[PDB]
């Protein structure tokens, strides 16, 4: 690419490096990722339409030298840094409310459009100045696919399902509501079974009465231990009823009863909900 000047190396993606570049003609600042199949060529291509104000544009799809480019709309910050920096205080449940809001439009207008995230993480979530916070790399997976963190990951994925359906990102966006209110991750696994054991830990092991067909899934084991759900005051304190209302509708076993992006729009918790302007320091 001699039609980027290379501003800085803003990380190591999932699915290759990451710049901050410039556009030597147009000036335009943008994110750069060099990914490391026609079929993937033409998925992308279409997410070129997928355009909404809480999702980062896809400017362009480079397919040159037989090496793959995907030019992004550039945003300062990410969610994971925020938290960081908001750690000892807190994000501001306001300002946790608008961010929940607009990720729910973001997720609302990709399922109405068949697309899924699948990899819903704070280190995609990106943040400006005017309190925008959107959603990065929104079908990338179902593109491509085959330490990744599975911290976000719904139980149905960690149980083996080959079919993911829009669920998954409820789940993964139920999973950082709580840990912008905890400060803390809800389940910090650090293997797959970890990971699910941790889940079953705090919502309790599923079983057919709450999770029809689940002992029917590839990798469940009837071996799995059997523990009691936790009290949900217990889990995101201080959060308030409206608030642990929404999450315990995000956190659904069953992907068919867990709450849709559009639903949850609908949902009291959002009676008052408002765009204050976070403190970015960059
Ligand atoms: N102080 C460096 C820095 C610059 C920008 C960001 C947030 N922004 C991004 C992070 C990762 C990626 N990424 O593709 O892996 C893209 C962006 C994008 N679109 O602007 C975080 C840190």
């Amino acid at each position: 690419m001699e039609n980027f000047q290379k501003v800085e190396k803003i990380g190591e993606g999932t699915y290759g490096v990451v710049y901050k570049a410039r556009n030597k003609l147009t000036g335009e600042v943008v994110a750069l990722k060099k990914i490391r199949p026609s079929t993937a060529i033409r998925e992308i291509s279409l997410l070129k339409e997928l355009n909404h104000p809480n999702i980062v544009k896809l400017l362009d799809v480079i397919h040159t030298e037989n090496k793959l480019y995907l030019v992004f709309e550039f945003l300062h910050q990410d969610l994971k840094k925020f938290m960081d920096a908001s750690a000892l205080t807190g994000i501001p449940l306001p300002l946790i409310k608008s961010y929940l809001f607009q990720l729910l439009q973001g997720l609302a207008f990709c399922h109405s459009h068949r697309v899924l995230h699948r990899d819903l993480k704070p280190q995609n979530l990106l943040i400006n100045t005017e309190g925008a916070i959107k959603l990065a790399d929104f079908g990338l997976a179902r593109a491509f696919g085959v330490v990744v963190t599975l911290w976000y990951r719904a139980p149905e994925i960690l149980l083996g399902c080959k079919y993911y359906s829009t669920a998954v990102d409820i789940w993964s966006l139920g999973c950082i509501f709580a840990e912008m209110v905890t400060r803390r991750a809800l389940f910090p696994g650090d293997s797959e079974i970890d990971q699910l054991f941790r889940i079953f830990r705090t919502l309790g092991t599923p079983d057919e009465v709450v999770w029809p067909g689940v002992t029917s899934m590839p990798d469940y084991k009837p071996s799995f231990p059997k523990w009691a759900r936790q009290d949900f005051s217990k889990v995101v304190p201080p959060l308030d009823e409206d608030g642990r209302s929404l999450l315990s509708q995000m956190l659904h076993y069953d992907p068919n009863k867990r709450i849709s992006a559009k639903a949850a729009l609908a949902h009291p918790f959002f009676q008052d909900v408002t765009k204050p302007v976070p403190h970015l320091r960059l």
